[PDB]
């Protein structure tokens, strides 16, 4: 599972069909642990984005910033002209309010992840496209 802090109008159309997929499974995994009786307290959340080891959970207390990326992720795939079947923003008012914050990174933790996603580019080009253009070489 990788969430990206790029803007959503410049990924790659399989990086965004991909965050579209895997960004809401945050959710359902907080949900899991909430019913096992877990606290925001139980888990090591990083200081700072990272990518790997660690990844997701430094999410789980910043699902708010989740939720609005989720709305932009929508919007972005509609635009394209993609059909995706979920165009609604999941409701997630029921997980404790501990687990909800938001989340604005800076330049250098942005630069992190948009070096990730070039890398995975730059390894086979032609398997990317943006609105359906070859533009990656």
């Amino acid at each position: 599972t990788r969430i990206n802090l790029t803007l959503v109008s410049e990924l790659a159309d399989q990086h965004l069909m991909a965050e579209y997929r895997e960004l809401p499974r945050v959710f359902g995994a907080v949900r899991k642990h909430v019913a096992n009786g877990k606290r925001v307290r139980d888990f090591k959340i990083s200081p700072t984005f990272i990518l790997g080891a660690g990844h997701v959970t430094f999410f789980y207390d910043k699902l708010e910033f989740l939720r609005k990326r989720q709305i932009e992720l929508i919007a972005e795939c509609l635009k394209r002209g993609f059909n995706i079947k979920d165009t609604t923003v999941q409701d997630i008012s029921d997980i404790p309010q501990e687990f909800r914050g938001d989340y604005i990174p800076h330049e250098a933790s942005i630069a992190i992840s948009q070096a990730r996603l070039d890398e995975k580019i730059a390894q086979r080009p032609t398997w990317y496209k943006y609105y359906g253009k070859a533009i990656y070489a």
